[PDB]
C-alpha cells in the first residue's frame, strides 16, 4: 500500500487496538477504489488463530445494507412498490393498526414503533404472527424513526415472497453471487467453519444465536476480502451489469427521511459530505442511535448524492463493526473486529483515516 495509508492505519487502528483491547481486526481501506488490506491479532485466541483475510466476521446489523439492496433489486424487478401495504404481502395480519403501515415503514424503521428486537420466545411462525397482530403502535405511521430490527426485519422477509424464494436463497442468487461474494454467508457451511472468527465477550468465545429474522436483520457473516468488494459494489453501482442489482444499489442510497444531519437510506444511512465528524462520532453512541426521532419525509425520495457519507455500524455479543464510503471521492473503509467496543471509537478512527485520505 501507499506509505501514507499504511501510517494513517498504523496510527489509528493499533492504538484503537490497544485502547480497546480487541483480539482481532481486519481493516480494508478503499482509496482511489481500490482495496488496501491489514489484519492484527487471533480469531481464535487459545488455538492462536491469526485473522487473515479469510477470517469470517459477524456483522451485525451491517447486515441491514444487504437487506436493503436486495429489498432495491425487488423494487427494480417490479417485484414490490415501497408504497404498498403490509397487508398485500401478509394477509393474516388483520389487525387495525396495520391499515397505513407499508413496506417503506418497516424498510426505514417509521411504523410507528415497532419494537429494537423481537422477542426470543418467539420461535414460529405462528409465534411471529402473533407478535405483530398484538403489537400496538406508539405513533401514526411515518412520523417517527426508532430503529428496530423487528422493523427491516418484516421487510426482508416481505420483500422476497413474489419471487418465491426464502430471504437466503434470494440474497444468495440476487446478490451475493452476481457480486462474487464467495465467502459471504448467512448460514455459515461446515466446510467454512474453519475460517468462522470467534467473538469474545468478557473472556468468552460466543458466536451470534439463531433468532427470529436474525438473516435479514443481523446475521451476516463475511470476510474482510468480501467486505471491501461490498464497499466497492456500493461505490461503483453503474460497474454492476446486473440492472437490477445496480438500481437496488441506488436505490439503497436515496434519502427517504431526514431527521437533524442523517438521511434514512434502505439499509443504508447517509449524511452530506463533508460532515461534521461529531455529528456522525456522536450519532452513533446507542443512546441517540436507538433512540425515537421525528422525521421529515422527502417526497420523492432524493436519489442518491454521489457526495454523501455512506455508513452503517453493527454488533453482536462478541463483534463490531463498522462500514463508511464517500462515492465521490471513491474513498471507503470496512472495520471488522471480534470484540464489540463502543460505536463512537470506531466511527472516530474511520473519519480520522478517510479525512487523512482525501
Ligand atoms: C445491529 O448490529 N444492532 C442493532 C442495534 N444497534 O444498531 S447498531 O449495531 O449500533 O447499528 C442493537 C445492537 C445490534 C443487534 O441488535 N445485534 N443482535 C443482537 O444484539 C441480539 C443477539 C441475540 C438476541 N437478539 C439479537
Ligand atoms: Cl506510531
Ligand atoms: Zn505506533
Amino acid at each position: 500500500a501507499p506509505q501514507q495509508i499504511n501510517d494513517i492505519v498504523h496510527r489509528t487502528i493499533t492504538p484503537l487496538i490497544e485502547q480497546q483491547k480487541i483480539p482481532g481486526m481486519a481493516v480494508a481501506v478503499i482509496y482511489q477504489g481500490k482495496p488496501y488490506y491489514f489484519t492484527w491479532g487471533y480469531a481464535d485466541i487459545a488455538k492462536k488463530q491469526p485473522v487473515t483475510q479469510q477470517t469470517l466476521f459477524e456483522l451485525g446489523s451491517v447486515s441491514k445494507t444487504f437487506t436493503g439492496v436486495l429489498g432495491g433489486d425487488a423494487i427494480a424487478r417490479g417485484e414490490i412498490k415501497l408504497s404498498d401495504p403490509t397487508t398485500k404481502y401478509w394477509p393474516e395480519l388483520t389487525a387495525k393498526q396495520w391499515n397505513g403501515i407499508t413496506l417503506l415503514h418497516l424498510a426505514t424503521y417509521t411504523a410507528g414503533g415497532l419494537p429494537l428486537q423481537v422477542p426470543d420466545e418467539v420461535k414460529s411462525s405462528s409465534d411471529l404472527l402473533r407478535f405483530y397482530q398484538n403489537w400496538q403502535p406508539a405513533w401514526a405511521p411515518g412520523t417517527q424513526r426508532l430503529y428496530a430490527n423487528s422493523s427491516i426485519g418484516l421487510f426482508g422477509a416481505l420483500a422476497v415472497k413474489p419471487s418465491g424464494l426464502s430471504f437466503e436463497q434470494a440474497m444468495q442468487t440476487r446478490v451475493f453471487q452476481p457480486l462474487k461474494l464467495n465467502h459471504t454467508w448467512i448460514n455459515v457451511p461446515p466446510a467454512e467453519e474453519k475460517n468462522y472468527a470467534w467473538g469474545y465477550r468478557e473472556g468468552k468465545a460466543v458466536h451470534v444465536s439463531p433468532g427470529a429474522l436474525d438473516a435479514e436483520a443481523y446475521g451476516v457473516k463475511s470476510t474482510i476480502e468480501d467486505m471491501a468488494r461490498w464497499v466497492q459494489s456500493n461505490l461503483k453501482p453503474l460497474d454492476i451489469n446486473e440492472k437490477t442489482l445496480q438500481q437496488g444499489i441506488q436505490l439503497a442510497q436515496s434519502r427517504y427521511w431526514q431527521t437533524g444531519d442523517m438521511y434514512q437510506g434502505l439499509g443504508w444511512e447517509m449524511l452530506d459530505w463533508p460532515v461534521n465528524p461529531d455529528s456522525i462520532i456522536n450519532g452513533s453512541d446507542n443512546k441517540i442511535a436507538l433512540a425515537a426521532r421525528p422525521v421529515k419525509a422527502i417526497t420523492p425520495p432524493t436519489p442518491a448524492v454521489r457526495a454523501s457519507w455512506v455508513h452503517k455500524t453493527g454488533a453482536t455479543g462478541g463483534f463490531g463493526s463498522y462500514v463508511a464510503f464517500i462515492p465521490e471521492k471513491e474513498l471507503g473503509i470496512v472495520m471488522l473486529a471480534n470484540k464489540n467496543y463502543p460505536n463512537p471509537a470506531r466511527v472516530d478512527a474511520a473519519w480520522q483515516i478517510l479525512n487523512a485520505l482525501q
